[PDB]
């Protein structure tokens, strides 16, 4: 709050712009001379003389400049007089530089070496260069100087394999190092938030003339440096400027600006620097003399060429296309009439090089007229090779005199002896008036004048009007002062810098100010600025200035609506019209008409008087002159004009109108006109298609929409589409439209038909292809309901069409718009972009649309093209059959009962756990208290995450040790994570305190059976608690438990939810055979349906509390905060300022949770959010202890910016990071001690820690599969919400949610309210079924169709029928549906030979099936095995093979993980044959022979690894049955071998040694063999550790003696039964478990005794044990005859090699 006061700032401004003189009087150098002719003043000039070296000046040869730099310097001896004095700077030091030459200097090669400086960081190994880790910025004042610089700086650095690309005029230049470009386009592009993907690798900015600061265009290049230097601040990172400038005054103010060290890179080199010396003459016109003004010109012209008649070349430099042939013409028109002056300049009056003018004149246009005659034209367009052909003839100075325009003397080099330019006006379209030529232009033209090799002296001159434009003397001799045009343009730079979040108020904006030449040139000019000597006095920093011209400005903007800014606390809030502003680049006086008059009614008319209304036009006028050509266009242009009579309103409307029909212009002032109408018509009407689409009108969406299309296609959408592609005849296409037949039609139409049709059949084939090459889509919908108000749609996009190359790039745009039966409301709407290389895979776009009680018909998707005019599929979604569900009945009412006292709980060892922590229990604990601890009956607790749900299960645990303390309970979770830190908790609060036995089951069989017989506590996932109880009937264990446990039951509705519902539903079943209740704890989210999981599990009414997620016992205060963009990327990197925003403004200085999509984004958020905060100069801000006491505790960090981040307040949370990493953050976390951590996604289930503010990054993650983003499961935003919650410390929890745009509404609704759930285990079915057929749960059909009848999905079934795909809620739909379902399940079972079907009634389950149900292994894995395992499969074979179980389907593809595999493809023993790399098949594939090579991965393909050896055993295994149960000996003990060397690393020929812990591959070499030749181990490197290690492996390592027997050899014979009885002994009791170190979850020995005939390969017989101490094993097979052969006796282990056995016998 300071005192403010509202400035005039037309008062400030200067309205000149370039043409503005800060200047009083000009000095002139020397002779001064003048001459008066009378009709016009002539001032001279002469040339400086050449300046002899000074004492240390010396030239600097190539050889000497360094190595890596001599490259691209060919064709260049030496370096430039200028150049040599800036050598040592550009190359050797990294300092900002300045640098002021007279034009034509050759400041050029300064800067290329500048970037070669940049480029020599990157010199690497023998990869010549890195062109992935830089770019480089070149930003040039004009377009033309763009292509030129391109093309040079191409050649000059095509020897390091550099790209230099132009950004003006998409994407994909993230491919270029180089980017020329405009400072409109620099400044377009930076503006967009998600800038950073351009710039983060930025090292080096090049602004080149750059005194354009004076001119108009100023503002611009102020914005960029200042956003860019305060870029360099906020990252940290270090980016070089370069300047470069004419030679004018303020120019340290430049260097100021630029952040330039005067005494080290401040160059300033006056007019003796230029390369050839000028003699300059400047030319003024008395009086307004009517038409003779030109024939001055031309008199003048003539007598000044003439002095040029033999070896001499004159440009002169005309304003107008048409005047370069006026004047070319004119001075042959005239001239020669009188005694045919200065004829034949062509040298000799013969052909010398007259034979070559005169052979070139076979060219076109008035090029052949003048040609023959030394002369020609160079003009803008409207030649094409002629231009070129002029340049190259002049350029052999041959062409003598040529006459074109500015173009030429900004987009080529070819400097002239003498330079005329002619008249200095020029018609401005944006002032709609003739003005004074802009300063750049006069600079960069008279820079012409002389010839660097071929000419000792140059000349020019300028003719001019007489009155105040000593102006020109003034820039051209150094003395024109370059001042600060930013008061003009302050409100739109002002709202960018809002919009990209910089300045987020008005104090940020004004030291946003400090960083702009404006304040420089304010501080050391004040009077001119507008200043008193006493304000400037009493305060020298300029703050009242700087926060007036703020307040104004943000006065401006706050009128117009771009901006919502009050007064009081001075504070910005961006809106969506200031955001669409920035972007589209619109001044906020449109926006604000736009907002006026913009309307979903609109009219097309009214659309493009709209258009027409448009600030950017406002000063255009309609001449007199213009009148009658505007009324031919008008009568030719399609759309009515409305009322408006010839107002400039009118002839814009006309001008856009004609510029899309094509129609061609004579009138001059009227193209130009044009072309400044149409060069923004696209952005102006992009913005407003923006503006209504977000506004979700469906009209003027459509109108909108198509218009920039037609403004950017140059055809109106009436025409024939065909016209968009630009290789087809015109006339063949008006010969189409001509025929009034629909454009459709034409794809059912043969190329016969369509030459035929149009009555040109030799074009028929061609249409035809073209036809096809149009894009095309066709729409499938999928449509469930998921609330009464809710639904949910899967749109299939599937293209029709070819792709070319050409014609459709390397991708295609899409908007997909739900609309509703009206058309007039966008209900919905997104981006889609179809890539090339995926077309033809299939896309699945899933979202939900919002519907009301009168239901319509039916709504309409329509996928519209972004670009293409006629390119469009509408799909109707048909309501009509639609049953929408049950409303949801009201939530249990929360009653404010007294907050019950621990003291309610009445034992002392209870009350103990609490006491200490709190006085009382919660409302919804106290409520659900005496329910919970006094009763037993079954009870349903539903509540937001962080209400504390946690301890009315503890309730129901101290009840049931309560009881009984024998007691048994089981408690899963959805989780492990979740379930570990539950285990840790409860293992202190009961197995410790109260000292009771708390277990937690593992993947394992055998010793989670073991943790089942003793736990008093049983903690475990579903899957395990399923394998488990599965054999339930044959466990008594699992038949007796007191108290079953479910938290979070709502992960019921998410992956893997089905097995939760199998095992609850078992459980349930279960408790009712015992008669003997199972009592059933679940815990849950608000659910919007509560009554179909208590009807489930058996709750009562009353017993069921479903509380509203406001009753929440610390309130919370969510804020969703959309952003609307497609690109992911973008959308983050345009999160990372709002992150911090979010941080200081909600929660500065307590805790804060932000959670973002992947392992990276936690470090780079970090990061951001660091370097953020010190540059708000607050550092350690989120540090709230001293760094002094972390060091001790950092000591212990293996992880370098881990501890950095720390030291700054901040930590973050990956699975990278080790288990004492994440305990050493969460501890300091929890402390205090460090204020901000940034998890990703993945830990949000596994962190035990919570926040005042949890901010949510994006809400999207990426699938490698589908190659596309993906939302975040409902579930995991809901418990990442839960962590902000603080009982003790907060009266408030806080959550900021950002996302894309469309994703906004669904969590302001899902969010807030109850969460709607339903049951996706009807698509799980087979595996369960087969089981329960395994373990004969099920018998028959009736019997499956009554285990249904347990599940919630028969509960949800008639609540929402059409979610499952019922017609009908009657019992008979019902009964039908099941019936449908179990007779496919079992059907598909059958198939797959799992199991068998009788009698069409009756199953049984057979081998493939018992075996699945026995390992726990989808059944099509198990099929999958069955069809591709044979007789002669092997090791390699059988990695491909198990590498396709289904158990790796959910192996994910990450983003730019395709290289990595493709790498990692070639460095494997076994090479695949044709690998998809976004398969998680050929990926496990892959990570297995990485496992088995010792291969070291990035820790993403190590977790990933571990996932996948985490199954492989039971897959192996599996296996061995499979193939035993085939009998076939050889693919099996081949299958066991490959079990061993997965348990410990190795290869199927390799080293046993390698077994034993640290060993290398240098250490073999000296062994040349066996764990069982160990002498002295002296023979090798011992260290006492490692001597530990070895010695621990082989006390364990089996040592294993075998005896067999045939019992009774001779008395087996003829067809019988054999039995062959082995023995089995060990000398050494057995210690600790399989020690596989690589292995990560270590497994317990087990043994396979094989008996095989290895002849003819067949299996005889098989068993498989574990050996406890000594066993007993007894195989049994049936005799072949003439009872005598030759057997062989295998003993194999699954875990280590060498330890194989083999035993032949009879
Ligand atoms: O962002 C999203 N994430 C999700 C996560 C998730 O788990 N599910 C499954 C699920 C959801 C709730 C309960 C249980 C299971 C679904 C989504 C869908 N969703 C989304 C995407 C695009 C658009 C959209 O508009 C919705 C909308 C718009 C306007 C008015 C009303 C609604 C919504």
């Amino acid at each position: 709050l300071a005192p403010r006061q509202v400035l005039d700032l037309e008062d400030l401004v200067f309205t000149q712009g370039s043409h503005f003189m800060a200047n009083k009087r000009c000095q002139l150098p020397d002779g001064s001379f003048r001459r008066q002719r009378k009709g016009y003043e002539e001032v001279h000039v002469p040339a400086l003389k050449p300046k002899p070296f000074g004492s240390e000046e010396q030239l600097l040869p190539v050889e000497k400049l360094p190595k890596y730099a001599q490259a691209g310097f060919e064709g260049f001896k030496t370096l430039n007089r200028i150049q040599s004095k800036l050598y040592r700077a550009a190359l050797e030091t990294d300092e900002n530089l300045l640098l002021c030459a007279p034009t034509g200097a050759g400041k050029t090669n300064v800067a290329l070496m500048c970037m070669l400086r940049e480029i020599g960081k990157h010199i690497n190994m023998d990869g010549t260069i890195n062109v992935d880790d830089f770019k480089i910025i070149y930003i040039a004042p004009m377009r033309s100087l763009v292509q030129e610089m391109v093309g040079s700086f191409g050649k000059r650095l095509a020897t390091y394999g550099i790209t230099v690309a132009e950004l003006t005029g998409k994407e994909e230049i993230s491919a270029t190092q180089i980017i020329v470009c405009t400072p409109e386009k620099w400044d377009i592009i930076t503006r967009k938030g998600g800038e950073r993907t351009y710039t983060q690798l930025v090292r080096l900015i090049i602004l080149d003339e750059i005194h354009l600061l004076h001119d108009d265009r100023g503002p611009v290049l102020e914005a960029l440096v200042a956003r860019a230097i305060r870029n360099i601040e906020m990252t940290q990172e270090d980016v070089r400027l370069i300047g470069l400038s004419a030679t004018l005054p303020n120019y340290e103010d430049v260097a100021t600006f630029l952040r330039v060290d005067p005494a080290k890179g401040l160059f300033y080199f006056d007019n003796s620097f230029r390369p050839v010396p000028l003699e300059q003459t400047y030319v003024g016109i008395t009086e307004k003399k009517a038409i003779k003004r030109f024939q001055i010109m031309n008199e003048i012209v003539y007598e000044k060429i003439m002095e040029h008649a033999g070896k001499n070349q004159v440009l002169v430099f005309v304003h107008s296309r048409k005047e370069t042939g006026k004047t070319a013409r004119a001075i042959r028109d005239m001239c020669l009439e009188k005694d045919t002056l200065g004829l034949f300049l062509r040298e000799g009056s013969a052909s010398t090089e007259v034979l070559r003018t005169e052979a070139e004149q076979c060219k076109n246009l008035e090029l052949k007229d003048l040609l023959p005659y030394g002369f020609a034209i160079h003009h803008a367009g409207m030649t094409r090779v002629d231009r070129t052909l002029v340049e190259d003839l002049f350029a052999d100075k041959h062409i003598q005199v040529l006459v074109s325009t500015a173009t030429l003397a900004w987009g080529v080099n070819l400097p002239a002896h003498t330079v005329i330019i002619k008249g200095t006006q020029v018609y401005s379209p944006e002032k709609g008036r003739w003005t004074e030529l802009g300063a750049l232009d006069i600079l960069q033209m008279l820079g012409r004048a002389g010839r660097p090799q071929y000419d000792t002296k140059g000349e020019g001159i300028l003719i001019t009007s007489h009155g105040e434009l000593q102006y020109y003397l003034s820039l051209l001799n150094q003395q024109l002062p370059i001042e600060s045009q930013m008061v003009s343009k302050l409100p739109d730079m002002l709202n960018a810098e809002i919009v990209l979040g910089n300045v987020q108020n008005a104090k940020d904006a004004v030291n946003w100010l400090g960083y702009a030449y404006l304040y420089i040139r304010m501080l050391r000019s004040p009077t001119l600025y507008g200043i008193s000597h006493d304000d400037l006095k009493g305060d020298p920093l300029l703050d009242q200035r700087r926060l007036d011209l703020v307040h104004t400005a943000a006065l401006m903007l706050d009128k117009n609506n771009l901006v919502k800014y009050d007064k009081k606390t001075g504070n910005f809030q961006v809106t969506e019209l200031g955001r669409i502003a920035s972007h589209y680049y619109i001044t906020n006086d449109t926006v604000q008409t736009y907002n006026q008059l913009l309307k979903p009614t609109l009219s097309e008319i009214e659309l493009f008087r709209v258009f027409s209304l448009s600030s950017e036009f406002k000063n255009i006028t309609v001449r007199e002159e213009e009148k009658l050509e505007l009324q031919k266009l008008l009568e030719r242009v399609p759309i009515p004009v409305k009322e408006s009579i010839e107002e400039p309103s009118a002839k814009i409307n006309v001008l856009l109108q004609a510029f899309i029909s094509q129609l061609k212009l004579e009138g001059f002032a009227l193209m130009a006109d044009m072309v400044y109408v149409t060069q923004s018509a696209g952005r102006l009407m992009r913005a407003i298609f923006e503006i209504v689409l977000n506004r979700g009108w469906a009209q003027l969406t459509d109108k909108t929409l198509n218009l920039c299309k037609m403004i950017d296609k140059r055809m109106w959408q009436s025409m024939c589409p065909l016209r968009q592609f630009r290789k087809l005849p015109e006339e063949v296409v008006k010969k189409i439209e001509k025929k009034n037949f629909p454009f459709e039609r034409l794809y059912d139409l043969n190329h016969n038909e369509i030459g035929e049709l149009i009555r040109m059949p030799k074009m028929g084939k061609t249409i035809h292809k073209y036809v096809h090459l149009f894009p095309k889509l066709e729409l499938s919908v999928h449509l469930q309901p998921i609330t009464r108000s809710t639904l949910k749609v899967e749109l299939t996009i599937t293209p029709d069409f070819q792709w070319d190359e050409k014609v459709h790039g390397s991708s295609e745009a899409f908007w997909i718009l739900v609309e509703d039966v009206d058309s007039e409301v966008i209900l919905h709407h997104e981006y889609f972009l179809l890539k090339a290389k995926y077309a033809q895979d299939e896309h699945l776009i899933t979202f939900f649309v919002p519907v009301f009680e009168p239901l319509p018909p039916q709504y309409f998707i329509r996928v519209v093209s972004d670009r293409w005019l006629s390119c469009e599929t509408q799909l109707p979604v048909s309501f009509r059959h639609l049953i929408l569900p049950e409303k949801y009945p009201p939530p249990t009412e929360l009653l404010d009962l007294q907050p019950l006292p621990v003291s309610a709980l009445r034992n002392s060892a209870f009350e103990s756990l609490y006491q200490d922590k709190f006085p009382f229990f919660n409302p919804i604990q106290t409520q659900v208290f005496n329910t919970v601890y006094n009763s037993d009956d079954n009870v349903f607790v539903g509540a937001p995450t962080g209400s504390g749900k946690t301890i009315c299960a503890e309730f129901a645990i101290l009840r049931m040790l309560l009881q009984s303390s024998e007691g048994r309970c089981v408690y899963i979770t959805p989780m492990e994570a979740l379930a570990e830190q539950v285990y840790m908790d409860w293992y202190e609060k009961f197995q410790d305190r109260l000292n009771k036995k708390v277990v937690l089951l593992t993947g394992e069989t055998s010793t989670d059976l073991k943790l089942l017989g003793k736990g008093n506590i049983i903690i475990s996932t579903p899957e395990k608690w399923d394998i488990l109880s599965r054999r339930w009937k044959q466990r008594k264990n699992v038949q007796n438990i007191n108290l079953f446990v479910v938290d979070e039951v709502h992960l019921i509705g998410g992956e893997n939810g089905p097995v939760l519902e199998v095992i609850c539903s078992r459980m349930r079943y279960i408790s009712s055979q015992i008669e003997r209740p199972i009592r059933i704890v679940a815990l849950s989210s608000s659910l919007s349906n509560a009554k179909d999981v208590a009807h489930w599990l058996g709750c009562s009414a009353t017993s069921t509390f479903n509380f509203h997620p406001n009753v929440r016992p610390v309130p919370l205060e969510l804020h969703i905060q959309g952003f609307n963009i497609s690109h992911t990327q973008t959308r983050l990197l345009s999160m990372a300022k709002p992150v911090y925003h979010a941080i200081t403004k909600h929660s500065p200085k307590k805790p804060v949770i932000v959670f973002v999509p992947s392992r990276k984004q936690t470090r780079l958020t970090a990061i951001d959010i660091l370097t953020t905060c010190a540059a708000d100069i607050q550092r350690q801000r989120f540090l709230h202890c001293t760094e002094k006491d972390l060091i001790p505790y950092l000591e212990k960090l293996s992880d370098s910016t881990l501890k950095e981040t720390l030291l700054n307040g901040v930590g973050y949370l990956h699975e990278g990071l080790s288990p004492m990493e994440r305990r050493l953050v969460e501890q300091l976390f929890s402390s205090g001690a460090i204020q901000v951590v940034v998890a990703s996604r993945s830990l949000c289930w596994g962190m035990n820690v919570a926040a005042h503010l949890v901010i949510i990054m994006d809400t999207q993650y990426y699938n490698g599969k589908i190659h596309a983003y993906v939302d975040y499961p409902i579930y995991d935003v809901l418990q990442m919400v839960g962590h902000a919650n603080r009982p003790l410390q907060d009266d408030e929890g806080r959550c900021v949610i950002m996302c894309q745009g469309s994703k906004k509404d669904f969590f302001k609704k899902f969010l807030y309210e109850p969460l709607p759930v339903e049951s996706h285990l009807d698509h799980c079915m087979h595996d369960h079924f087969n089981a329960e057929i395994v373990t004969k749960t099920i018998e028959n059909k009736q019997d499956a169709v009554d285990y249904l009848t347990w599940t919630f999905l028969y509960r949800r079934m008639t609540q929402n029928p059409n979610y499952y795909n019922l017609q009908g809620i009657s019992h008979r739909h019902l009964s039908d549906h099941l019936s449908e379902l179990v007779e496919q399940t079992l059907s598909d079972l059958e198939q797959s030979k799992c199991i068998s079907i009788e009698d069409e009634m009756d199953v049984a389950p057979l081998n493939l099936g018992m075996i699945a149900a026995y390992y726990y292994i989808n059944y099509t894995t198990i099929e999958l095995f069955s069809m591709s395992l044979n007789a002669k499969t092997k090791v390699r074979g059988l990695i491909e093979i198990i590498s396709n179980a289904a158990e790796y389907e959910n192996i994910p593809i990450r983003h730019h993980e395709d290289n990595l595999l493709r790498q990692l493809a070639q460095k494997v023993p076994h090479k695949l044959n044709n690998p998809k790399f976004n398969d998680p098949h050929v990926k496990t594939n892959l990570l297995l022979q990485a496992h088995l090579s010792r291969m070291q991965l990035s820790a993403e393909l190590q977790s990933d690894t571990e996932e996948i050896l985490s199954k492989a055993i039971r897959l192996i295994q599996a296996c061995v049955d499979v193939l035993s149960s085939n009998g076939w000996l050889s693919p099996a003990l081949a299958a066991m071998e490959l079990a061993q060397m997965v348990t410990q690393a190795m290869w199927s020929k390799d080293s046993y040694l390698k077994q034993l812990p640290h060993f290398t591959s240098e250490h073999i070499k000296r062994c040349t063999e066996s764990v069982f030749d160990i002498e002295r181990n002296a023979l090798l490197q011992l260290t006492d550790s490692q001597i530990a290690d070895v010695a621990r492996f082989c006390n364990r390592y089996p040592n294993i003696e075998l005896s067999y027997e045939v019992v009774d050899k001779d008395s087996i014979r003829s067809g019988g039964p054999v039995v062959v009885l082995v023995q089995l002994e060990r000398e050494e009791e057995v210690t600790g478990p399989v020690i596989a170190p690589l292995f990560p979850q270590k497994r317990e020995e087990g043994w396979w005794v094989v008996i095989g005939d290895a002849k003819s390969n067949s299996l005889i017989s098989i068993k498989r044990l574990t050996l406890q101490q000594k066993a007993k094993v007894k195989l049994d097979f049936v005799a072949p005859a003439t009872g005598a052969h030759n057997y062989t006796l295998y003993f194999m282990s699954d875990a280590y090699m060498g330890c194989d056995q083999e035993y032949k016998f009879s």
